[PDB]
Protein backbone atom coordinates (compact mmCIF):
# COMPACT_ATOMS: atom_id res chain seq x y z
CA UNK A 1 0.00 0.00 0.00
CA UNK A 2 0.78 3.65 -0.16
CA UNK A 3 2.58 5.10 2.99
CA UNK A 4 0.68 8.27 2.50
CA UNK A 5 -2.06 9.52 0.55
CA UNK A 6 -2.66 13.74 0.10
CA UNK A 7 -5.77 15.49 -0.33
CA UNK A 8 -3.67 18.56 -1.46
CA UNK A 9 -4.07 20.44 2.16
CA UNK A 10 -1.03 21.91 3.11
CA UNK A 11 1.43 20.98 6.34
CA UNK A 12 0.80 24.75 8.11
CA UNK A 13 2.98 25.98 10.75
CA UNK A 14 0.93 26.92 14.25
CA UNK A 15 3.36 30.13 14.92
CA UNK A 16 5.86 32.08 12.99
CA UNK A 17 8.63 29.69 11.65
CA UNK A 18 12.42 30.79 12.16
CA UNK A 19 14.91 29.64 9.60
CA UNK A 20 17.95 31.60 10.41
CA UNK A 21 20.03 32.94 13.28
CA UNK A 22 19.34 35.88 14.47
CA UNK A 23 20.34 39.04 12.82
CA UNK A 24 22.84 39.90 15.31
CA UNK A 25 23.73 36.42 16.83
CA UNK A 26 23.65 36.37 20.67
CA UNK A 27 27.06 34.42 20.20
CA UNK A 28 29.37 35.09 17.51
CA UNK A 29 31.69 34.39 19.69
CA UNK A 30 30.98 31.15 19.40
CA UNK A 31 30.37 30.85 15.49
CA UNK A 32 31.40 33.04 12.76
CA UNK A 33 29.81 32.12 9.82
CA UNK A 34 26.23 32.36 10.95
CA UNK A 35 25.01 31.76 7.11
CA UNK A 36 25.70 27.68 7.41
CA UNK A 37 23.25 27.42 9.98
CA UNK A 38 20.08 26.73 9.19
CA UNK A 39 16.40 25.35 10.94
CA UNK A 40 14.12 23.08 9.07
CA UNK A 41 10.70 24.85 8.38
CA UNK A 42 7.08 23.96 7.24
CA UNK A 43 8.31 25.54 3.59
CA UNK A 44 10.22 22.19 2.81
CA UNK A 45 7.23 20.38 3.90
CA UNK A 46 6.18 19.28 0.48
CA UNK A 47 9.95 18.36 -0.36
CA UNK A 48 10.38 15.82 2.75
CA UNK A 49 6.18 14.59 1.05
CA UNK A 50 7.98 13.10 -2.17
CA UNK A 51 10.37 11.46 -0.72
CA UNK A 52 8.61 9.37 2.21
CA UNK A 53 5.57 8.78 -0.27
CA UNK A 54 5.79 5.36 -2.01
CA UNK A 55 4.00 1.47 -2.58
CA UNK A 56 5.51 -0.63 -0.52
CA UNK A 57 6.14 -3.96 -1.45
CA UNK A 58 6.78 -6.23 1.17
CA UNK A 59 7.49 -10.57 0.73
CA UNK A 60 7.99 -12.80 3.96
CA UNK A 61 9.78 -16.07 4.22
CA UNK A 62 10.81 -18.77 6.16
CA UNK A 63 13.26 -16.81 7.69
CA UNK A 64 11.53 -13.99 8.82
CA UNK A 65 9.00 -16.33 10.13
CA UNK A 66 11.37 -18.47 12.67
CA UNK A 67 13.43 -15.14 13.97
CA UNK A 68 9.73 -14.25 14.78
CA UNK A 69 8.81 -17.05 16.55
CA UNK A 70 12.14 -16.93 18.55
CA UNK A 71 11.12 -13.29 19.52
CA UNK A 72 7.89 -14.04 20.69
CA UNK A 73 9.25 -17.29 22.76
CA UNK A 74 11.20 -14.29 24.53
CA UNK A 75 8.62 -11.94 24.94
CA UNK A 76 6.50 -14.65 26.15
CA UNK A 77 8.52 -13.84 29.37
CA UNK A 78 7.65 -10.74 30.12
CA UNK A 79 4.71 -9.52 32.38
CA UNK A 80 3.50 -5.79 31.73
CA UNK A 81 1.56 -3.84 34.29
CA UNK A 82 -1.40 -0.93 33.76
CA UNK A 83 -0.29 2.36 34.82
CA UNK A 84 -2.79 4.10 36.75
CA UNK A 85 -3.98 7.67 35.48
CA UNK A 86 -1.50 9.12 37.84
CA UNK A 87 1.41 7.75 37.14
CA UNK A 88 0.57 8.09 33.01
CA UNK A 89 0.46 12.19 34.06
CA UNK A 90 3.68 12.27 35.83
CA UNK A 91 5.23 10.79 32.38
CA UNK A 92 3.69 13.90 30.43
CA UNK A 93 6.28 16.30 29.67
CA UNK A 94 5.25 20.12 31.48
CA UNK A 95 5.55 21.32 27.62
CA UNK A 96 3.85 18.79 26.12
CA UNK A 97 1.19 19.72 23.20
CA UNK A 98 -2.10 20.97 24.77
CA UNK A 99 -5.61 18.80 23.99
CA UNK A 100 -7.86 20.22 21.99
CA UNK A 101 -10.41 19.30 24.75
CA UNK A 102 -9.32 22.78 26.46
CA UNK A 103 -6.32 21.37 28.62
CA UNK A 104 -2.92 20.86 28.32
CA UNK A 105 0.30 19.43 30.09
CA UNK A 106 0.16 21.66 33.01
CA UNK A 107 -3.32 20.03 34.32
CA UNK A 108 -2.31 16.84 32.96
CA UNK A 109 0.35 16.82 35.67
CA UNK A 110 -2.07 18.47 38.25
CA UNK A 111 -4.77 15.65 37.94
CA UNK A 112 -6.96 18.58 37.01
CA UNK A 113 -10.87 17.47 36.59
CA UNK A 114 -11.26 18.41 33.29
CA UNK A 115 -8.16 16.69 31.96
CA UNK A 116 -8.42 13.48 33.99
CA UNK A 117 -11.96 12.96 32.98
CA UNK A 118 -11.41 13.48 29.37
CA UNK A 119 -8.46 10.84 29.96
CA UNK A 120 -10.95 8.69 31.39
CA UNK A 121 -13.33 9.13 28.65
CA UNK A 122 -10.62 8.05 26.04
CA UNK A 123 -9.84 5.26 27.75
CA UNK A 124 -13.25 3.90 27.88
CA UNK A 125 -13.64 4.67 24.59
CA UNK A 126 -10.85 2.60 23.33
CA UNK A 127 -12.57 -0.42 24.97
CA UNK A 128 -16.14 0.32 23.59
CA UNK A 129 -14.82 1.01 20.18
CA UNK A 130 -12.50 -1.25 18.40
CA UNK A 131 -12.09 0.34 14.81
CA UNK A 132 -12.75 4.12 14.71
CA UNK A 133 -9.53 5.42 13.25
CA UNK A 134 -7.62 8.04 15.38
CA UNK A 135 -7.27 11.65 14.48
CA UNK A 136 -3.75 12.37 14.45
CA UNK A 137 -1.88 15.85 13.94
CA UNK A 138 0.85 16.58 11.43
CA UNK A 139 3.64 18.90 11.74
CA UNK A 140 6.91 20.18 9.94
CA UNK A 141 9.41 19.84 12.38
CA UNK A 142 12.02 22.43 13.75
CA UNK A 143 15.82 21.43 13.40
CA UNK A 144 18.80 23.30 12.90
CA UNK A 145 21.68 22.05 10.49
CA UNK A 146 24.88 22.69 8.79
CA UNK A 147 24.48 23.31 4.98
CA UNK A 148 26.00 20.37 3.20
CA UNK A 149 29.31 21.33 1.35
CA UNK A 150 27.45 21.40 -2.12
CA UNK A 151 26.00 25.15 -1.97
CA UNK A 152 22.67 25.10 -0.95
CA UNK A 153 22.29 21.90 0.42
CA UNK A 154 19.39 21.71 2.79
CA UNK A 155 17.64 18.82 4.40
CA UNK A 156 13.77 18.99 4.03
CA UNK A 157 11.84 19.50 7.54
CA UNK A 158 11.00 15.96 8.99
CA UNK A 159 6.94 15.18 9.19
CA UNK A 160 5.87 14.38 12.65
CA UNK A 161 2.68 12.63 13.42
CA UNK A 162 1.03 12.76 16.78
CA UNK A 163 -2.94 12.27 18.77
CA UNK A 164 -4.14 14.21 20.58
CA UNK A 165 -2.82 14.44 24.26
CA UNK A 166 -5.41 12.67 25.50
CA UNK A 167 -4.77 9.53 23.67
CA UNK A 168 -1.16 9.81 24.63
CA UNK A 169 -1.46 9.73 28.45
CA UNK A 170 -3.73 6.34 27.22
CA UNK A 171 -1.20 5.26 25.57
CA UNK A 172 1.12 5.30 28.68
CA UNK A 173 -1.35 3.64 30.68
CA UNK A 174 -1.68 0.48 28.32
CA UNK A 175 2.05 0.19 26.92
CA UNK A 176 4.53 2.28 29.11
CA UNK A 177 6.03 -1.14 31.18
CA UNK A 178 5.55 -3.16 27.45
CA UNK A 179 8.08 -0.48 25.82
CA UNK A 180 9.99 0.02 28.68
CA UNK A 181 10.38 -3.48 28.98
CA UNK A 182 9.87 -5.87 26.50
CA UNK A 183 12.77 -4.42 23.79
CA UNK A 184 15.24 -6.03 26.14
CA UNK A 185 13.89 -9.21 26.86
CA UNK A 186 12.90 -10.19 23.58
CA UNK A 187 16.66 -8.98 21.88
CA UNK A 188 19.22 -9.27 24.93
CA UNK A 189 22.12 -7.47 24.40
CA UNK A 190 21.54 -6.72 21.21
CA UNK A 191 18.89 -3.75 22.45
CA UNK A 192 20.74 -0.01 22.01
CA UNK A 193 18.91 1.88 24.19
CA UNK A 194 19.87 -0.62 27.75
CA UNK A 195 23.71 0.95 27.58
CA UNK A 196 25.01 4.15 28.42
CA UNK A 197 27.79 5.64 25.97
CA UNK A 198 30.67 3.91 27.99
CA UNK A 199 28.62 0.71 28.23
CA UNK A 200 28.09 0.92 24.33
CA UNK A 201 31.34 1.25 23.45
CA UNK A 202 32.45 -1.77 25.79
CA UNK A 203 29.97 -3.75 24.08
CA UNK A 204 31.14 -2.19 20.26
CA UNK A 205 34.76 -3.38 21.87
CA UNK A 206 34.10 -6.64 22.96
CA UNK A 207 31.92 -7.42 19.97
CA UNK A 208 34.88 -6.58 17.74
CA UNK A 209 37.28 -8.55 19.73
CA UNK A 210 35.14 -11.53 19.60
CA UNK A 211 35.68 -12.30 15.99
CA UNK A 212 38.65 -13.91 14.70
CA UNK A 213 38.52 -11.92 11.56
CA UNK A 214 35.92 -8.80 12.28
CA UNK A 215 33.90 -6.91 9.64
CA UNK A 216 31.21 -4.72 10.65
CA UNK A 217 28.93 -2.51 8.58
CA UNK A 218 26.02 0.00 9.49
CA UNK A 219 22.36 -0.30 7.37
CA UNK A 220 21.35 2.68 6.76
CA UNK A 221 17.42 1.77 5.79
CA UNK A 222 15.84 4.91 3.76
CA UNK A 223 13.31 6.95 5.62
CA UNK A 224 12.43 3.73 7.75
CA UNK A 225 8.98 5.19 8.85
CA UNK A 226 7.65 4.41 5.97
CA UNK A 227 8.87 1.47 5.20
CA UNK A 228 6.93 -0.16 8.10
CA UNK A 229 3.85 -1.72 6.90
CA UNK A 230 0.36 -2.76 8.26
CA UNK A 231 1.79 -6.45 8.59
CA UNK A 232 4.83 -5.23 10.61
CA UNK A 233 2.67 -2.82 12.84
CA UNK A 234 0.34 -5.53 13.14
CA UNK A 235 3.28 -8.14 14.00
CA UNK A 236 4.60 -5.71 16.82
CA UNK A 237 1.58 -5.81 18.08
CA UNK A 238 1.70 -9.83 18.14
CA UNK A 239 4.82 -9.40 19.95
CA UNK A 240 3.35 -7.35 22.60
CA UNK A 241 0.04 -9.67 23.14
CA UNK A 242 2.62 -12.33 24.35
CA UNK A 243 2.93 -10.26 27.61
CA UNK A 244 0.88 -10.93 30.48
CA UNK A 245 -1.77 -8.19 30.45
CA UNK A 246 -4.39 -6.90 32.36
CA UNK A 247 -7.44 -7.95 30.48
CA UNK A 248 -8.60 -3.69 29.52
CA UNK A 249 -4.55 -3.50 28.62
CA UNK A 250 -4.51 -6.26 26.00
CA UNK A 251 -7.82 -4.57 24.26
CA UNK A 252 -6.18 -1.06 24.39
CA UNK A 253 -3.37 -2.43 22.90
CA UNK A 254 -5.78 -4.08 20.39
CA UNK A 255 -7.68 -0.73 19.93
CA UNK A 256 -4.65 1.47 19.91
CA UNK A 257 -3.34 -0.52 17.01
CA UNK A 258 -6.23 -1.04 14.40
CA UNK A 259 -7.05 2.79 15.37
CA UNK A 260 -3.67 4.52 15.71
CA UNK A 261 -0.61 2.16 14.83
CA UNK A 262 -1.45 1.32 11.82
CA UNK A 263 -2.59 4.37 10.27
CA UNK A 264 -5.22 7.02 10.27
CA UNK A 265 -6.07 10.50 8.58
CA UNK A 266 -3.90 13.39 8.94
CA UNK A 267 -5.21 16.72 9.77
CA UNK A 268 -2.92 19.81 9.71
CA UNK A 269 -2.58 22.91 12.36
CA UNK A 270 -5.42 24.36 10.33
CA UNK A 271 -7.68 21.75 11.13
CA UNK A 272 -7.57 20.41 7.63
CA UNK A 273 -7.48 16.95 6.27
CA UNK A 274 -4.37 16.42 4.81
CA UNK A 275 -4.73 13.05 3.90
CA UNK A 276 -4.01 9.43 4.90
CA UNK A 277 -1.09 7.90 7.00
CA UNK A 278 -0.47 3.90 6.42
CA UNK A 279 3.17 3.67 8.23
CA UNK A 280 4.48 4.49 11.22
CA UNK A 281 4.19 7.82 12.90
CA UNK A 282 6.91 9.70 14.27
CA UNK A 283 4.79 10.91 17.40
CA UNK A 284 3.67 7.52 19.33
CA UNK A 285 4.94 5.65 22.55
CA UNK A 286 5.62 2.66 20.17
CA UNK A 287 7.72 4.13 17.89
CA UNK A 288 10.97 3.45 19.58
CA UNK A 289 10.22 0.25 20.28
CA UNK A 290 8.44 -0.78 17.17
CA UNK A 291 10.93 0.57 15.25
CA UNK A 292 13.50 -1.64 17.15
CA UNK A 293 11.83 -4.48 17.44
CA UNK A 294 11.22 -4.47 13.50
CA UNK A 295 14.46 -3.22 12.56
CA UNK A 296 16.19 -6.52 14.57
CA UNK A 297 13.64 -9.07 13.05
CA UNK A 298 14.34 -7.78 9.39
CA UNK A 299 18.08 -7.65 9.47
CA UNK A 300 18.01 -10.87 11.92
CA UNK A 301 16.42 -12.90 9.11
CA UNK A 302 18.62 -10.86 6.41
CA UNK A 303 21.52 -12.25 8.51
CA UNK A 304 19.97 -15.73 7.78
CA UNK A 305 19.19 -15.33 4.22
CA UNK A 306 22.60 -13.18 3.69
CA UNK A 307 24.38 -16.34 5.52
CA UNK A 308 26.87 -13.59 7.51
CA UNK A 309 28.59 -15.77 10.03
CA UNK A 310 28.89 -15.31 14.10
CA UNK A 311 26.90 -11.71 13.73
CA UNK A 312 26.36 -9.46 16.66
CA UNK A 313 23.87 -6.93 16.27
CA UNK A 314 23.23 -3.17 17.51
CA UNK A 315 19.74 -1.72 17.30
CA UNK A 316 18.47 1.43 18.33
CA UNK A 317 15.26 2.23 16.72
CA UNK A 318 15.83 2.25 13.00
CA UNK A 319 19.92 2.07 13.76
CA UNK A 320 21.67 -0.96 12.80
CA UNK A 321 24.94 -1.94 12.82
CA UNK A 322 26.25 -5.61 12.98
CA UNK A 323 29.56 -6.96 13.16
CA UNK A 324 29.72 -10.56 12.30
CA UNK A 325 33.06 -12.97 11.33
CA UNK A 326 34.35 -11.99 7.81
CA UNK A 327 34.73 -14.76 4.58
CA UNK A 328 37.58 -12.62 2.65
CA UNK A 329 37.30 -9.64 1.30
CA UNK A 330 35.18 -10.57 -1.90
CA UNK A 331 32.84 -12.82 -0.21
CA UNK A 332 31.92 -10.25 2.58
CA UNK A 333 30.96 -7.92 -0.02
CA UNK A 334 28.33 -10.34 -1.90
CA UNK A 335 27.42 -11.25 1.32
CA UNK A 336 26.35 -7.66 2.39
CA UNK A 337 24.72 -7.33 -1.02
CA UNK A 338 23.01 -10.67 -0.06
CA UNK A 339 21.97 -9.11 2.81
CA UNK A 340 20.52 -5.56 1.48
CA UNK A 341 18.50 -8.29 -0.89
CA UNK A 342 16.80 -9.25 1.88
CA UNK A 343 15.96 -6.26 3.41
CA UNK A 344 14.71 -4.82 0.25
CA UNK A 345 12.30 -7.65 -0.01
CA UNK A 346 11.24 -7.07 3.56
CA UNK A 347 10.56 -3.42 2.33
CA UNK A 348 13.85 -2.01 4.54
CA UNK A 349 15.66 -0.93 1.18
CA UNK A 350 18.90 1.10 1.87
CA UNK A 351 19.45 4.69 1.89
CA UNK A 352 23.44 4.16 1.43
CA UNK A 353 24.28 1.32 0.20
CA UNK A 354 25.87 -0.20 3.17
CA UNK A 355 29.69 -1.25 2.89
CA UNK A 356 32.12 -3.64 4.90
CA UNK A 357 34.13 -1.92 7.42
CA UNK A 358 37.10 -3.69 8.54
CA UNK A 359 38.51 -0.88 10.85
CA UNK A 360 35.97 -0.83 13.85
CA UNK A 361 36.72 2.91 14.09
CA UNK A 362 35.41 3.77 10.30
CA UNK A 363 31.87 2.56 11.38
CA UNK A 364 29.33 4.95 12.35
CA UNK A 365 25.96 3.68 14.05
CA UNK A 366 23.72 6.17 15.75
CA UNK A 367 25.89 8.86 14.37
CA UNK A 368 28.53 7.93 16.58
CA UNK A 369 32.13 6.42 16.27
CA UNK A 370 34.40 4.44 18.58
CA UNK A 371 37.44 6.28 18.97
CA UNK A 372 40.69 6.32 21.15
CA UNK A 373 42.73 8.32 23.46
CA UNK A 374 44.39 8.14 26.55
CA UNK A 375 43.83 8.89 30.36
CA UNK A 376 46.50 10.21 33.07
CA UNK A 377 48.21 6.82 33.16
CA UNK A 378 48.87 7.11 29.59
CA UNK A 379 46.43 3.80 29.47
CA UNK A 380 44.41 3.23 26.36
CA UNK A 381 40.74 4.64 26.60
CA UNK A 382 38.07 3.91 24.04
CA UNK A 383 35.07 6.58 24.00
CA UNK A 384 32.43 7.40 21.29
CA UNK A 385 32.28 10.55 19.41
CA UNK A 386 30.68 11.90 16.43
CA UNK A 387 31.09 15.00 13.75
CA UNK A 388 30.66 17.78 16.06
CA UNK A 389 29.09 19.69 13.19
CA UNK A 390 25.04 19.46 14.10
CA UNK A 391 26.31 19.68 17.59
CA UNK A 392 27.97 22.87 17.12
CA UNK A 393 25.32 24.42 14.52
CA UNK A 394 22.58 23.74 17.38
CA UNK A 395 24.67 25.09 20.23
CA UNK A 396 24.88 28.51 18.19
CA UNK A 397 21.23 28.16 17.60
CA UNK A 398 20.56 27.74 21.25
CA UNK A 399 23.33 30.77 22.12
CA UNK A 400 20.68 33.27 20.07
CA UNK A 401 17.36 31.71 20.06
CA UNK A 402 15.27 30.77 23.10
CA UNK A 403 14.74 27.09 22.90
CA UNK A 404 12.92 24.44 25.53
CA UNK A 405 15.18 21.97 24.82
CA UNK A 406 18.66 22.57 25.16
CA UNK A 407 20.71 19.99 23.06
CA UNK A 408 24.19 21.02 24.24
CA UNK A 409 23.54 20.01 27.76
CA UNK A 410 22.61 16.25 26.07
CA UNK A 411 25.53 16.37 23.97
CA UNK A 412 28.01 17.16 27.42
CA UNK A 413 26.32 14.59 28.94
CA UNK A 414 26.58 11.88 26.23
CA UNK A 415 29.85 13.31 24.43
CA UNK A 416 31.67 14.89 27.51
CA UNK A 417 35.22 12.54 26.87
CA UNK A 418 35.28 14.13 23.41
CA UNK A 419 37.63 16.53 22.75
CA UNK A 420 34.98 18.95 21.32
CA UNK A 421 32.24 18.54 24.03
CA UNK A 422 35.23 19.36 26.80
CA UNK A 423 36.98 22.47 25.28
CA UNK A 424 34.22 23.92 23.29
CA UNK A 425 30.29 23.24 24.89
CA UNK A 426 31.91 23.23 28.03
CA UNK A 427 33.84 26.55 27.91
CA UNK A 428 31.39 28.23 25.90
CA UNK A 429 27.93 27.07 27.90
CA UNK A 430 29.53 27.37 31.54
CA UNK A 431 30.88 31.14 31.08
CA UNK A 432 27.51 31.83 29.25
CA UNK A 433 25.80 30.70 32.61
CA UNK A 434 28.77 32.18 34.96
CA UNK A 435 28.04 35.73 33.50
CA UNK A 436 23.75 35.75 33.28
CA UNK A 437 24.43 34.17 37.05
CA UNK A 438 22.06 31.08 35.82
CA UNK A 439 24.47 28.74 36.63
CA UNK A 440 22.10 26.98 39.29
CA UNK A 441 18.88 27.06 37.38
CA UNK A 442 17.84 23.24 35.92
CA UNK A 443 18.05 23.03 32.47
CA UNK A 444 15.54 20.68 30.13
CA UNK A 445 17.41 18.18 27.68
CA UNK A 446 16.89 14.46 26.05
CA UNK A 447 18.59 11.39 26.67
CA UNK A 448 17.49 8.40 24.31
CA UNK A 449 14.47 10.55 23.81
CA UNK A 450 13.11 11.23 27.25
CA UNK A 451 13.35 14.41 28.52
CA UNK A 452 15.15 15.09 31.40
CA UNK A 453 15.05 18.44 34.18
CA UNK A 454 19.43 18.77 34.67
CA UNK A 455 20.96 21.06 36.79
CA UNK A 456 24.81 22.06 35.20
CA UNK A 457 26.18 22.02 38.26
CA UNK A 458 26.04 18.67 38.50
CA UNK A 459 27.67 17.54 35.57
CA UNK A 460 30.80 16.77 37.33
CA UNK A 461 29.18 13.85 39.38
CA UNK A 462 26.50 12.59 36.29
CA UNK A 463 29.96 12.50 34.27
CA UNK A 464 31.98 10.57 36.37
CA UNK A 465 29.44 8.17 37.08
CA UNK A 466 28.10 7.59 33.49
CA UNK A 467 32.25 7.65 31.49
CA UNK A 468 34.74 6.91 34.24
CA UNK A 469 37.06 9.34 35.94
CA UNK A 470 39.37 9.32 32.52
CA UNK A 471 36.75 11.88 30.95
CA UNK A 472 38.33 14.80 33.04
CA UNK A 473 41.85 13.74 31.87
CA UNK A 474 41.60 12.23 28.59
CA UNK A 475 45.01 13.20 26.08
CA UNK A 476 46.37 12.12 22.44
CA UNK A 477 43.33 12.14 20.69
CA UNK A 478 43.74 10.15 17.43
CA UNK A 479 44.69 12.02 14.05
CA UNK A 480 41.32 11.32 12.40
CA UNK A 481 39.63 13.13 15.27
CA UNK A 482 41.95 16.08 15.64
CA UNK A 483 41.57 16.75 11.89
CA UNK A 484 37.58 16.21 11.56
CA UNK A 485 37.33 18.75 14.42
CA UNK A 486 39.23 21.04 13.10
CA UNK A 487 37.93 20.76 9.91
CA UNK A 488 34.73 21.15 11.11
CA UNK A 489 35.92 24.47 13.21
CA UNK A 490 37.04 25.97 9.83
CA UNK A 491 33.63 25.51 7.99
CA UNK A 492 31.75 26.93 11.08
CA UNK A 493 34.17 29.61 11.61
CA UNK A 494 35.01 27.88 15.26
CA UNK A 495 37.77 29.72 16.90
CA UNK A 496 40.96 27.32 17.53
CA UNK A 497 41.22 25.45 20.20
CA UNK A 498 43.87 27.05 21.74
CA UNK A 499 41.70 29.77 21.99
CA UNK A 500 39.36 28.08 23.88
CA UNK A 501 41.95 27.14 26.38
CA UNK A 502 42.38 30.75 27.26
CA UNK A 503 38.24 31.36 27.71
CA UNK A 504 38.55 27.94 29.74
CA UNK A 505 41.04 29.30 32.11
CA UNK A 506 39.09 32.54 33.14
CA UNK A 507 35.60 30.19 33.12
CA UNK A 508 37.81 27.73 35.87
CA UNK A 509 39.25 30.37 37.73
CA UNK A 510 35.22 31.85 38.27
CA UNK A 511 33.83 28.51 39.14
CA UNK A 512 36.67 28.15 42.12
CA UNK A 513 36.24 31.53 43.08
CA UNK A 514 32.03 30.56 44.06
CA UNK A 515 33.51 27.24 45.78
CA UNK A 516 30.73 24.06 46.14
CA UNK A 517 29.61 22.36 43.38
CA UNK A 518 30.56 25.64 41.24
CA UNK A 519 34.43 24.92 42.21
CA UNK A 520 33.58 21.06 41.75
CA UNK A 521 32.77 21.79 37.85
CA UNK A 522 36.35 24.01 37.95
CA UNK A 523 38.48 21.66 39.12
CA UNK A 524 37.20 18.54 36.98
CA UNK A 525 35.70 19.95 34.07
CA UNK A 526 38.41 22.30 32.94
CA UNK A 527 41.64 20.44 34.25
CA UNK A 528 42.24 19.78 29.85
CA UNK A 529 42.74 23.79 30.38
CA UNK A 530 45.83 24.05 32.89
CA UNK A 531 49.28 22.76 32.68
CA UNK A 532 49.38 22.79 36.48
CA UNK A 533 47.07 19.85 36.76
CA UNK A 534 44.69 19.28 39.93
CA UNK A 535 44.57 15.62 40.86
CA UNK A 536 41.92 14.49 40.12
CA UNK A 537 40.09 11.54 42.71
CA UNK A 538 36.38 10.10 42.76
CA UNK A 539 33.87 12.90 43.51
CA UNK A 540 32.12 11.40 46.92
CA UNK A 541 28.76 12.30 44.84
CA UNK A 542 29.36 9.64 42.19
CA UNK A 543 27.40 6.52 43.34
CA UNK A 544 24.81 8.31 45.29
CA UNK A 545 22.49 9.67 42.92
CA UNK A 546 19.68 8.77 40.99
CA UNK A 547 20.64 7.71 37.29
CA UNK A 548 18.53 4.74 37.64
CA UNK A 549 16.01 4.95 34.19
CA UNK A 550 18.58 7.10 32.17
CA UNK A 551 19.53 3.73 29.95
CA UNK A 552 16.73 1.84 30.25
CA UNK A 553 14.23 2.11 27.07
CA UNK A 554 14.46 4.22 23.79
CA UNK A 555 11.21 7.11 23.96
CA UNK A 556 12.33 9.05 21.14
CA UNK A 557 8.66 10.46 19.78
CA UNK A 558 7.17 9.05 22.63
CA UNK A 559 6.31 12.21 24.87
CA UNK A 560 8.18 11.10 28.06
CA UNK A 561 9.54 13.11 30.96
CA UNK A 562 11.80 11.14 33.39
CA UNK A 563 11.60 12.66 37.10
MG1 LIG B 1 17.58 5.45 7.98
Amino acid sequence: SMSYTWTGALITPCAAEESKLPINPLSNSLLRHHNMVYATTSRSASLRQKKVTFDRLQVLDDHYRDVLKEMKAKASTVKAKLLSIEEACKLTPPHSAKSKFGYGAKDVRNLSSRAVNHIRSVWEDLLEDTETPIDTTIMAKSEVFCVQPEKGGRKPARLIVFPDLGVRVCEKMALYDVVSTLPQAVMGSSYGFQYSPKQRVEFLVNTWKSKKCPMGFSYDTRCFDSTVTESDIRVEESIYQCCDLAPEARQAIRSLTERLYIGGPLTNSKGQNCGYRRCRASGVLTTSCGNTLTCYLKATAACRAAKLQDCTMLVNGDDLVVICESAGTQEDAAALRAFTEAMTRYSAPPGDPPQPEYDLELITSCSSNVSVAHDASGKRVYYLTRDPTTPLARAAWETARHTPINSWLGNIIMYAPTLWARMILMTHFFSILLAQEQLEKALDCQIYGACYSIEPLDLPQIIERLHGLSAFTLHSYSPGEINRVASCLRKLGVPPLRTWRHRARSVRAKLLSQGGRAATCGRYLFNWAVRTKLKLTPIPAASQLDLSGWFVAGYKGGDIYHS
